[PDB]
């Protein structure tokens, strides 16, 4: 079972609204909160597993039988903070990579819950900074496309280390390089 691995081109490719609020949504969901807790992370979105599909879960404590299990369909930012704050990012698809990326404090979202409930938002701190890596997600956008000029040269050539084992394991050159 797996988490997809810049530079897969899956992480980049369009997601799909959901539609359908049914139990394979839910053991979807399901999985993926038990991947985030085996690898310890802190949120999950569905392109990361393989599917490009709107879909997001995350838990601020990242940790067994703590913080909230939140779940976030088809959602869309309706505001982003002005304020503007830093903090050390890592992602799941890019393993051993962390780096500080700038983002809105805050944001307003409308989403859906697990059923089809459509419902208003606000976040901030930690849960507004996950959603945010994860909306971006999916978006397909990524971590690094968010990182300044001289954060991003910091790990240039870690990002290649995965362009090259892509390279290697699909025998296909990257569909997309870093070097930009
Ligand atoms: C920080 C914004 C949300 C991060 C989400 C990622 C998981 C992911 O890639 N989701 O798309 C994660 O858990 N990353 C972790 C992470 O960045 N953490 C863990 C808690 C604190 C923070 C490091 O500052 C580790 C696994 C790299
Ligand atoms: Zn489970
Ligand atoms: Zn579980
Ligand atoms: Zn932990
Ligand atoms: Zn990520
Ligand atoms: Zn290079």
């Amino acid at each position: 079972m797996e988490i997809v691995e810049y530079p897969d081109p899956i992480l980049r490719a369009k997601n799909k609204r959901i539609d359908i609020f049914d139990e394979n949504l839910k053991n979807l969901v399901d999985a993926m909160f038990d991947v985030m807790y085996k690898t310890d992370g802190i949120g999950l979105s569905a392109p990361q597993v393989g599917l490009n599909v709107q879909l997001m879960v995350f838990n601020p404590a990242g940790e067994p039988g703590e913080g909230k299990e939140i779940v976030l369909v088809n959602p869309k930012i309706k505001k982003y903070s002005d304020k503007l704050v830093p903090f050390d990012e890592g992602c799941l698809s890019f393993p051993g990579i962390y780096a500080e990326v700038v983002r809105p404090q805050s944001v307003k979202i409308d989403a859906r819950d697990i059923t089809g409930e459509r419902f208003s938002i606000s976040l901030s701190r930690l849960p507004a900074r996950i959603f945010q890596h994860e909306y971006d997600h999916l978006e397909g956008v990524l971590f690094f496309d968010r990182m300044t000029d001289q954060v991003l040269d910091s790990i240039r050539e870690e990002l290649e280390a995965l362009e090259k084992k892509y390279e290697e394991k699909t025998g296909l050159p990257s569909p997309e390089r870093v070097e930009a």
